[PDB]
């Protein structure tokens, strides 16, 4: 019942997301977007969840974690159960899938979660293609002068485009009401792909905030008792 949204910043065209356990760039405006989108809710009485892999957790600066004003869940196969409170603001789960089921119980969650954001792991994103209802993808491009950063972790673009379509026309409507974005909706060709969304420039990069949504599904079967 609660929307599950993967959120990620990726450098085109390979959609690289990381290098040696860290981000390949440092972009304050992209950081600001991530913070505001994952924090803010339309309903003042709710929070969002942010679910992450152990390795992503370990890579967030210690002064900045857990991420304020959001329910943090860290997943590790060495943890004890599906969803366990370990400290203020911090849950542990030994299962991405079972933690989502647990978070979705109206009984457990009192309908006071607005959205569940999956905020990474490369490994976590790989497993999320079949779990996410949408993706918020910041598509990053080095400006002509700009050296492409080295990268070793990538979003599965093939799986993305199999399952989801570019719904960035609806990005503004989709984001929490009180967020304010600088750009206007723009469509630009870049190395032979259409890049559509809300543009920003910072340091060596231009980037677009985009929204991907699940493609329509045929009706093959509905479970009957
Ligand atoms: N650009 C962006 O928008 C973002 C980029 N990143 C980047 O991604 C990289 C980190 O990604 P990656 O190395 O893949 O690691 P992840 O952050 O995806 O963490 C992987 C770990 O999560 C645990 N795990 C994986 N699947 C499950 C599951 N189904 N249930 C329970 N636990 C599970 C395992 O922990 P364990 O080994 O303890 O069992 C595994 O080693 C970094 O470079 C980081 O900078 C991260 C977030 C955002
Ligand atoms: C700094 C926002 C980037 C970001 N951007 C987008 N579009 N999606 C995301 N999921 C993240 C993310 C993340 C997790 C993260 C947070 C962080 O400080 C808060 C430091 C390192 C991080 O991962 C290595
Ligand atoms: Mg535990
Ligand atoms: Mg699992």
């Amino acid at each position: 019942k609660v929307p599950v949204v993967g959120i990620v910043a990726a450098l085109l065209p390979e959609m690289g997301i990381g290098f040696q356990g860290n981000l390949p760039w440092r972009l304050a405006k992209e950081m600001k977007y991530f913070r505001e989108v994952t924090t803010l809710t339309n309903d003042n009485s709710k929070q969002n969840v942010v679910i992450m892999g152990r390795k992503t957790w370990e890579s967030i600066p210690q002064k900045f974690r857990p991420l304020p004003k959001r329910i943090n869940v860290v997943v590790s196969r060495s943890f004890d159960g599906e969803l366990r409170k370990v400290e203020d603001g911090i849950y542990h789960s030994n299962s991405l899938r079972n933690c989502l089921t647990a978070l979705q119980s109206s009984l457990a969650n009192e309908n006071k979660i607005e959205r569940i954001y999956i905020i990474g792991g490369g490994e976590i994103y790989r497993q999320s293609m079949d779990l996410a209802d949408h993706w918020l993808i910041t598509k990053i491009m080095p400006l002509p002068e700009t050296t492409i950063p080295q990268m070793d972790t990538f979003l599965q673009k093939q799986e993305l485009e199999q399952r989801f379509y570019d719904n960035s026309d609806k990005l503004v409507d989709f984001l929490p009401s009180s967020i304010q974005l600088e750009g206007r909706l723009t469509s630009q060709e870049w190395n032979g792909e259409l890049v559509k969304g809300l543009p920003v420039q910072e340091k060596g990069y231009q980037f677009y905030f985009t929204l991907y949504t699940k493609k329509l599904e045929h009706h093959h079967h509905h479970h009957h008792h």
